[PDB]
């Protein structure tokens, strides 16, 4: 990717894309809307098991897009099963997705309304060795997205608000050991599912998306540090790092499936 240049600003953003990667245009993209009423509840998926006791963080890294807390995934330390999947998905980075403004920053929407921001926990299918074969298999990876709505300050979180300080820029990476990723879920589990894509470039139609219904609260302090990074690398002129979501796509296709009634 060393000549990528797709980017989230007026000349390189979501609807040019397609250009460099017409996948863009395919038939399961994602981000989204997801219609609650068009949802069908399907009985026979199972309860998701989220199982992250044994997650081991490494390095929190600025990559000009996001910003990436890496785990290591050469072991199943931190899984997700069961749902809609079928075999074991390790977990090897999570991210998120912010705007501006509290109005908007989430990927998908419910019923057009958009959230503050948007957590994502990337897992891979380890039936495929490593991340970069499952990317290239159509159930290679499961993505479990969290909606961020702000109000009350989210504990769990604060640690990663506080270390963005040191990798404000892109390319910046610091040490991120011992973060437990349970501190960033929500109650309830309750989850709508479809088959779907990367949300970025090269925008690989390899995801099963499971989005959870219950919201997570953070403050508006500590989404105001997200705020402050920047796509830049050090010495550029500055560009502050927000509205990094791609908008909602066409469902084609497709129908979302809920996990509840
Ligand atoms: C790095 C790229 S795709 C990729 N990633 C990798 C890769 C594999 C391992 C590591 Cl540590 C880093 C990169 C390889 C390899 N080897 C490869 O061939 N392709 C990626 O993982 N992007 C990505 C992930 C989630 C999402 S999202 N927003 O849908 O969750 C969007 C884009
Ligand atoms: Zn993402």
């Amino acid at each position: 990717g060393m000549s990528h240049h797709w980017g989230y600003g007026k000349h390189n953003g979501p609807e040019h894309w397609h250009k460099d990667f017409p996948i863009a245009k395919g038939e399961r993209q994602s981000p989204v809307d997801i219609d609650t009423h068009t949802a069908k509840y399907d009985p026979s998926l199972k309860p998701l098991s989220v199982s992250y006791d044994q997650a081991t963080s490494l390095r929190i890294l600025n990559n000009g897009h996001a910003f990436n807390v890496e785990f290591d995934d050469s072991q199943d330390k931190a899984v997700l099963k069961g749902g809609p999947l079928d075999g074991t998905y390790r977990l090897i980075q999570f991210h998120f997705h912010w705007g501006s403004l509290d109005g908007q920053g989430s990927e998908h929407t419910v019923d057009k309304k958009k959230y503050a921001a948007e957590l994502h926990l990337v897992h891979w299918n380890t039936k495929y060795g490593d991340f970069g074969k499952a990317v290239q298999q159509p159930d290679g990876l499961a993505v479990l997205g969290i909606f961020l709505k702000v109000g009350s300050a989210k504990p769990g979180l604060q640690k990663v608000v506080d270390v963005l300080d040191s990798i404000k820029t892109k390319g910046k990476s610091a040490d991120f050991t011992n973060f437990d990723p349970r501190g960033l879920l929500p109650e309830s589990l309750d989850y709508w599912t479809y088959p779907g894509s990367l949300t970025t470039p090269p925008l690989l139609e390899c995801v099963t998306w499971i989005v959870l219904k219950e919201p997570i609260s953070v403050s508006s302090e500590q989404v105001l540090k997200f705020r402050k990074l920047n796509f830049n690398g050090e010495g550029e002129p500055e560009e502050l790092m927000v509205d990094n979501w791609r908008p909602a796509q066409p469902l084609k296709n497709r129908q979302i499936k809920a996990s509840f009634k």
